[PDB]
């Protein structure tokens, strides 16, 4: 299929390599397998059902909801790249270093996950603004990629460096990230709500923390991971970070608008004691609209 | 100096190349010149000067003021990598189709310029919240730089089609980072404060349209540029987007800070009729706390 140089000589017993001077650049480390056929089946199954439940979606979410639309169409786009072009340059990236790079699925993070903090930082639907730590969120989540991408080109001690900064990075994306979901948590009304605000945290800690998990066992690491092996995890923890997580986002906005349609928008302030932060809960009756502290 | 293949020979009268089979990487398009010995000496110039700035700027900052210290700690680290790998994979990629990409550049302009949106969208430092227009700007900032860089990693059509793909980002982000403006100039105080956001603006416009005007000239689009040449007109355009615009806002948040420590934070609500908005206009003396409108 190559749009590199693919057939070559061993001459002077495998010491020189000759190849047509046609203008494509050579390099070994480019022919390298992209794994089993297996593994290559698997990727294209989860790649279809990864398209046709964003078609699904996008089509769901089409009956303000401008994140989950927004990252759905992405997807999309990704998927019709994916079946004309996985492996053709820049999708994948072949440098003169003999690294393949995954440019595809570091561009798609750059678009989508800011998108997904974004709809983070606003679960209920009801805020019109953002506060300081949003910027922090999107600021952090930014260098995280740029730093892994960084790593994913480099080679040696360069790659683990910028790896570091990227978990650096990461980590304070995480721990912002934890706070958001504990303010949500005591935000939203006691019953439903509660509950499918931890399923969606459950899930984008599982998700997420799989991405550093995946990259030191792929290519881009200690190369135990093959490329199609790489390609079927990603996917996996795709269906979860994107297609379920904004479900479920979807869902409780849906939610929050019944609440609010019903009762009105009747707040409670309650205290966090962790650090000493105040939240607006949503209540159900007049009876509450004074000032709890709950102590963690 | 060069970590891919330098030593080849041409056989069989210029139709086979043969190299070592040493492991390295191969391709006749890596190895055309950067440029001019002229060129590359105004660009080593240019990245001192530049460097020399930034740290002044840090030192000068170090007397919330946290965009500009970011961005010119960024600047930093980028300067550090010039001055010991500037050419080396991958601060430039040299991939299978023969491009050399920048990434050293586009991974900065990650980092940066969402910062520095950040910083426009709270030019006078007081708010402590953010509208959804800011989420629309670094959306927008985010996807202009992922589809240039995917063009400049590109050929043919392909580059063409994500040019063209990071152009209609740009121009929605440039259109809305010109309503932040004339919003600023209506909320900041009646004297200097509105001539420096009227500087702000000009450096902006100019300097943010230069990039790309730079790409069209550059080895990324039609090569009447070279490579040190386009370093050359790339630090120049960093110095007003980054240096000379981030002295300008501090300058202007020293402004706004004098104005409020003398006189309070009084506010008169003026209306902009050119679409509806309302703003929150800084003032002198308690004779103004009206609703004016201002017909553009
Ligand atoms: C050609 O190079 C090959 C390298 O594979 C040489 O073959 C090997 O020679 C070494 C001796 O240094 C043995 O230890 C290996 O068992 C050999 N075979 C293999 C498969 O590695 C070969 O000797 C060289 N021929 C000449 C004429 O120099
Ligand atoms: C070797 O290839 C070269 C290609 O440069 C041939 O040289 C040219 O031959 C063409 C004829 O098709 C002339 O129009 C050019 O003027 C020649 N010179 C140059 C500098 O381009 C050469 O003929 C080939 N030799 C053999 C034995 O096939
Ligand atoms: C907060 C999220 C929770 C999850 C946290 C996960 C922790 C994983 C850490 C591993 C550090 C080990 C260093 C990893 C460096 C990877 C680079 C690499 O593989 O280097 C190649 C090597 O130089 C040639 O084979
Ligand atoms: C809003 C900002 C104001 C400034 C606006 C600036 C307008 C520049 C537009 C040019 C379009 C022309 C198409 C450009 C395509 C570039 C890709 C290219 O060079 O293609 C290489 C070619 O295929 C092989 O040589
Ligand atoms: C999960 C993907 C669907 C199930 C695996 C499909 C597949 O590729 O099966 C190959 C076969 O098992 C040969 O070993
Ligand atoms: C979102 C990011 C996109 C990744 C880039 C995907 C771009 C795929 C380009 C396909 C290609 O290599 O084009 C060659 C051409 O079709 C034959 O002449
Ligand atoms: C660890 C690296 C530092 C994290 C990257 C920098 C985060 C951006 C930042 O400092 O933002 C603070 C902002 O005030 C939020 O409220
Ligand atoms: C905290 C204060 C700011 C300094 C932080 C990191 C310096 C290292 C930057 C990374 C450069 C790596 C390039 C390389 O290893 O070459
Ligand atoms: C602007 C950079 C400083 C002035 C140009 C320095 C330089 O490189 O000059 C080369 C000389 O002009 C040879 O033609
Ligand atoms: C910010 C983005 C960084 C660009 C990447 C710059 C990284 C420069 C790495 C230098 C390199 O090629 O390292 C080889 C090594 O030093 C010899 O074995
Ligand atoms: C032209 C491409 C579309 C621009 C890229 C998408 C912008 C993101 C967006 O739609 O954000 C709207 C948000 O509501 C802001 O207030
Ligand atoms: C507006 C509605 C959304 C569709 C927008 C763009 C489709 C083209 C996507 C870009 C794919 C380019 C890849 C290529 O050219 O191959
Ligand atoms: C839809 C795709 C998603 C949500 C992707 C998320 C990606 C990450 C959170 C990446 C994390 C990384 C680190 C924490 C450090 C090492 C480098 C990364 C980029 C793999
Ligand atoms: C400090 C560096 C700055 C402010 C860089 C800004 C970069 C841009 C505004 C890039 C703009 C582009 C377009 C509008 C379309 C074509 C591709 C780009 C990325 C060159």
């Amino acid at each position: 299929r190559m749009l590199f140089q693919t057939s070559y000589t061993l001459e002077n017993n495998g010491s020189v390599i000759c190849i047509p001077n046609n203008g494509q650049c050579f390099c070994l480390a480019w022919l390298k397998s992209n794994g089993t056929n297996a593994e290559k089946l698997a990727a294209n199954i989860l790649q279809w059902i990864t398209f046709a439940l964003s078609a699904l979606c996008l089509m769901f979410y089409g009956y303000c909801g401008w994140e989950e639309i927004y990252v759905a169409t992405i997807e999309m786009i990704k998927f019709i790249i994916e079946y004309f072009h996985e492996f053709d340059e820049p999708a994948v990236i072949y440098s003169s270093n003999g690294n393949k790079t995954v440019w595809l699925r570091y561009a798609e993070w750059l678009l989508t996950c800011p998108v997904i903090l974004i709809h983070l930082s606003n679960l209920t639907g009801l805020a019109n603004d953002y506060n300081k730590r949003t910027m922090g969120l999107l600021v952090s989540d930014i260098g995280t990629i740029v730093w892994g991408t960084t790593a994913a080109l480099s080679k040696g001690y360069v790659r683990v460096i910028f790896f570091l900064m990227g978990l650096c990075y990461g980590i304070y994306t995480f721990f912002n990230a934890a706070k958001v979901y504990i303010e949500a948590y005591h935000t939203v009304p006691k019953g439903r709500c509660r509950q499918v605000v931890t399923g969606m945290a459950w899930l984008f800690f599982v998700s997420w923390g799989m991405f550093p998990i995946l990259f030191i066992l792929g290519p881009e690491g200690f190369g135990v991971l093959s490329v199609y092996g790489s390609t079927v995890g990603h996917t996996i923890i795709d269906l979860m970070s994107k297609n379920c997580w904004g479900l479920l986002g979807h869902y409780l906005r849906v939610l929050i608008h019944e609440h609010i349609l019903i009762h009105g928008d009747i707040r409670k302030t309650t205290k966090l004691n962790i650090t000493e932060i105040e939240v607006e809960t949503l209540v159900e009756d007049e009876a509450e609209a004074g000032a709890v502290s709950s102590e963690d």
